[PDB]
């Protein structure tokens, strides 16, 4: 719909996508904004209602569920998270190009909508990067790792999948993932400019 091509970055949580999302709305904030998600999982240190997520129950995310009022919406391990329309229509509003970070799921999910994204990949350099990455805030119980581990093979694995993503970027240095996906959306951002 209305707006410019909307960004869709996936890549398993905790290689990249949400710190270079984060990094790209300071930068150009007068060009970009945030599509903010509902989860039913738990807030993490740091982490801010209406501006990581909109952290709500079950309960009050299956009302909006059975109201029409999500765009997309997928479990991944143990929790429910999901696009509201609103939030993609608040930015929509501001003449920005709206920005969502998703899992796999959200990925197939949005090609079957009407949005016309591009769609960019955020990859560790190793698993094995990713766990040590994902230990040090140690956020998760040994459950939740093991299906997060799991989510993160299956994410690799489909990364190489021809015509799933337009650019896959390994994010070896934030730098250098911060500038490729700048690179990917440099036209997008001069005709903005
Ligand atoms: N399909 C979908 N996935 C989401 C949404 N919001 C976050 N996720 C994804 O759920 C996974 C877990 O996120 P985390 O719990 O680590 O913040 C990540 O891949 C993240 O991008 C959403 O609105 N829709
Ligand atoms: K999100």
């Amino acid at each position: 719909m209305s707006g410019p091509r909307p960004v869709v970055l996936s890549g398993p949580s905790g290689a990249g996508k949400s710190t270079l999302l984060k990094r790209l709305l300071q930068e150009h904030s007068g060009i970009f904004g945030f599509s903010v998600s509902h989860t039913t999982r738990n807030p993490r240190p740091g982490e801010e209602n209406g501006k990581d997520y909109y952290f709500v129950t079950r309960e009050v995310m299956q009302r909006d569920i059975a109201a029409g009022d999500f765009i997309e919406h997928a479990e991944f391990s143990g929790n429910l998270y999901g696009t509201s329309k609103v939030a993609v229509q608040a930015v929509q509003a501001m003449n920005r190009i709206c920005v969502l970070d998703v899992d796999l799921q959200g990925v197939r999910n949005i090609k079957a909508t009407d949005l016309r994204p591009i769609y960019i990949s955020v990859q560790p350099p190793s698993l094995h990067v990713l766990e040590q990455r994902l230990r040090q805030r140690n956020t998760e119980t040994e459950e939740s790792l093991v299906k997060r581990l799991a989510a993160a093979q299956a994410d690799m694995e489909s990364s190489k999948e021809p015509g799933l993503f337009d650019v896959v970027i390994i994010n070896d240095s934030l730098d250098q993932a911060y500038a490729e996906l700048k690179e990917a959306l440099s036209e997008e951002i001069k005709k903005a400019q």
